[PDB]
């Protein structure tokens, strides 16, 4: 899309918005911001649950000035708890109308633990144990981990540990077991709470007489019941797969795919062995992933389908339709998910059932046509693709102006660049109808267009690899029906800087003054900046150390002064370094 200054006729447009599942802090004076641009002065309202909702009437709620940012004041007293549910916010201007996303306003809860009388669970030396947490409804899902009462952080390695779900998992139980009390614990992010369950303990009764006394045991599954499950993650996501085995070798957890390699870039281990995680997902990653809890006396398979569905994702988002009078356009709403997005389309936050009737509107589909577009049906479209999983909203609006070609940056720029780079000219501009910008060389009537010059939407021009001839003077104009305007830029191709002569390295006894020769070819006409570096930080002049114009002399080495020494030489196009290394003796 395009930017418009203020100045400019403008319909409405939303800077900045708050989250989807907004959640929140009861302390704080509670803010949601909803800010607009527009030409015209934009009014903003708010609507809760499919109802308006008044800021005036509410003493607490008060507006931020020439925005829609609403600020509510908690000193006189009162509760968030009853602000909970679906918010909308609304910016209009006399050109048009524009919305933003259903706000589901919820407050995080850090609720305390419901006191329960715990008898304390009891094993034969060598058992397996499933130890549960199950916390209070939790939104979001807490940070979920296991301590004593000492207050110690609890015992955890490849035997034994904690599940993302929260409970934690003995494959086997040992004597050691009952010295400490186990307790869950789980974090709320906002509110900086920490929950403290009622804390365990054990009994173990080995019979065990003097005469690996101990009997050994087969591998079994604990938390992945029978052969096989089914998992859904959405594209993009993070990716997570968790295996628990119970063996009396404590058994070892190896996670693999069917007929593939894992991308090692991506994928690592967690939680000792016990958990996969993988980057952004695609549908490459989709299949069937399984996990061995191999053991010296058995070993066995957990087989996982990993469907990779999704929530939408866009595309092609519909970007502003700018036309003249009579021109055709469309619009594409393009998103994909799995299972596939539906599609919803409103006109002004209105149903397409009951919108006031256009002969040039013709919808298809999931794209929607104007042919021969006028000033009629100016407005602001909404598309709305959802799925089980979840959903994204796309507004476009199209505005209809006449107006001449105009320049949109400094006119005569100046800029420099060194032979073998990439380098840009910006040339900003904008038209009522779409004018065409050209650009000309050295007084050259034919307009610069094909090899080694390319052109983007918004009129700069990339010169991928520079010549010595590409340097001059160049004009570029966007002219369209109603007229023309001009801009001059000068373009310099100058002399990179290299570094032709390095230090030397050497081995040096101490109280010797050493130097260390760094000559660098630059440009005549422009700023170079020569530095030095000591092992990897940037080194200090001071006494006893002086810098030649091609060269660095210290006075009296010791052991301290041994390392690496690194010559920067820099200017505002360009860049190099130099290393070298110095070694010390003994008396
Ligand atoms: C873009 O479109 C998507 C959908 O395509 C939309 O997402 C929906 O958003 C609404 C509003 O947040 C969600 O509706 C909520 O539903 C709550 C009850 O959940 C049940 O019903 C859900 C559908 O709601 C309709 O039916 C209920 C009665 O069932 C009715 O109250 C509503 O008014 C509405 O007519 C349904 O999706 C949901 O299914 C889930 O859970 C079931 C098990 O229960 C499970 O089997 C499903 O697989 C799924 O997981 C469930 O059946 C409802 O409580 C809530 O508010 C209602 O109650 C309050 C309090 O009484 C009232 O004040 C209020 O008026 C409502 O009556 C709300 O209505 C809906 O679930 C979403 N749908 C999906 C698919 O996610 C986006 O918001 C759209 N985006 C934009 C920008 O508009
Ligand atoms: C103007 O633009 C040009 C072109 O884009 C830039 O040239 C790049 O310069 C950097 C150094 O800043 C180059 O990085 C070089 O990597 C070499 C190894 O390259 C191979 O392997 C890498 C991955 O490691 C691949 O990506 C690449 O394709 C190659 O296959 C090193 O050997 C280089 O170091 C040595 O030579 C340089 C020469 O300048 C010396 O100064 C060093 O001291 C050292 O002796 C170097 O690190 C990069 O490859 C260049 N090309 C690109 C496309 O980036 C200029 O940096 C830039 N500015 C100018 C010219 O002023
Ligand atoms: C997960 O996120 C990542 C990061 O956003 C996504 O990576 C993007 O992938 C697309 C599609 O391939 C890329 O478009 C390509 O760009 C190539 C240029 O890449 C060079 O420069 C990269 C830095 O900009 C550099 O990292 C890369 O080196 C790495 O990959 C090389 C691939 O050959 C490999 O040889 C190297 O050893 C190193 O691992 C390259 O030097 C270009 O060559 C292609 O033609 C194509 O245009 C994007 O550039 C990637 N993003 C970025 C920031 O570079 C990834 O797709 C995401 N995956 C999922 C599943 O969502
Ligand atoms: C008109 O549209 C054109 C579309 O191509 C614009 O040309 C592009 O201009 C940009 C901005 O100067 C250039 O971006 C370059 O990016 C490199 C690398 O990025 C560095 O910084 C990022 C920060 O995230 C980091 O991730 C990278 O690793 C790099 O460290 C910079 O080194 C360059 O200086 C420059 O910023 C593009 O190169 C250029 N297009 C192409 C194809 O090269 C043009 O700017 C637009 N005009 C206006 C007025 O907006």
């Amino acid at each position: 899309s395009i930017e418009i200054p203020m100045d400019l006729t403008q319909p409405p447009t939303i800077t900045k918005q708050s989250v989807k599942d907004h959640i929140v802090d009861p302390r704080d004076n509670i803010l949601i911001e909803c800010e607009a641009k527009g030409n015209p002065a934009p009014s903003f309202h708010w609507t809760r649950n499919s109802r308006f909702f008044n800021i005036a009437k509410d003493p607490r709620v008060s507006m931020r000035r020439r925005s829609g940012t609403l600020v509510i004041d908690f000193r006189s007293g009162g509760r968030p708890e009853e602000y909970e549910g679906e918010y909308q916010c609304f910016a209009r201007n006399k050109f048009g109308t524009a919305l933003s996303n259903r706000i589901r306003l919820q407050v995080s809860k850090s609720p305390l633990w419901p006191k329960e009388n715990l008898d304390p669970v009891v094993v034969q030396e060598g058992a397996p144990l499933t130890l549960q947490c199950n916390p209070p409804p939790g939104l979001p899902s807490p940070v979920i981990f296991w301590m004593s009462s000492s207050m110690e952080p609890i015992t955890q390695d490849k035997r034994v540990s904690q599940g993302h779900n929260g409970d934690l998992y003995f494959s086997n139980v040992m004597l050691q077991d009952m010295q400490t009390d186990y307790s869950c614990n789980a974090r709320f992010h906002f509110t900086h709470t920490i929950q403290q369950k009622n804390p365990f303990t054990l009994k173990v009764l080995t019979n065990n007489p003097y005469n690996r006394g101990v009997a050994e045991r087969t591998p079994s599954f604990m938390y992945p019941q029978g052969t096989s499950s089914s998992q859904m993650v959405l594209r993009g996501m993070d990716l997570l797969l968790e295996c628990i085995a119970s063996g009396v070798p404590t058994p070892d957890i190896a996670w693999y795919k069917k007929g593939g390699d894992l991308p090692s870039n991506k994928a690592k281990f967690e939680n000792f062995n016990k958990a996969l995680r993988i980057t952004n997902v695609s549908e490459e990653d989709s299949g069937e992933y399984f996990c061995l809890a191999s053991n010296k006396m058995g070993s066995i398979r957990h087989t996982i389908s990993v469907r990779v569905k999704a929530a939408p994702y866009w595309l092609d988002e519909p970007k502003n339709l700018i036309l003249a009078p009579g021109e055709d356009g469309r619009l594409v709403c393009r998103a994909n998910g799995n299972p596939k997005p539906t599609v919803q389309w409103m006109v002004n936050g209105e149903p397409l059932q009951s919108a006031p009737p256009n002969p040039n509107r013709e919808v298809a589909g999931d794209t929607i046509i104007f042919r021969d577009t006028q000033i009629s049906s100016r407005a602001v479209y909404q598309c709305n693709t959802s799925n089980e999983h979840g959903y994204l909203l796309a507004n476009a609006f199209v505005s209809v102006l006449d107006v001449p070609p105009r320049m949109l940056s400094a006119r005569n720029q100046l800029i420099r660049v060194i032979l073998y780079n990439r380098t840009r000219l910006d040339c900003p501009f904008f038209g009522s109808p779409i004018p065409t910008l050209r650009w000309f060389k050295n007084g050259q009537g034919s307009n610069l267009d094909g090899g080694n010059y390319h052109v983007y939407e918004n009129g700069s021009l990339e010169i991928k690899m520079i010549r010595k001839e590409d340097q001059g003077i160049y004009t570029c104009v966007a002219t369209n029906i109603l007229g023309k305007a001009e801009n001059q830029v000068r373009l310099e191709v100058k002399d990179p800087t290299r570094i032709y002569r390095m230090p030397e390295d050497q081995v040096a006894k101490r109280g010797t003054t050493v130097q260390l020769e760094c000559r660098v070819k630059h440009d005549p006409s422009l700023k170079l900046t020569v530095s030095w570096l000591k092992d990897d930080e940037p080194l200090y002049i001071g006494n006893r150390m002086k810098k030649e114009d091609d060269s660095l002399t210290i006075f009296g080495v010791a052991e301290r002064d041994q390392g690496s020494y690194t010559c920067m030489a820099s200017t505002e196009l360009d860049q190099d370094l130099a290393k070298a290394y110095l070694t010390v003796l003994a008396d």
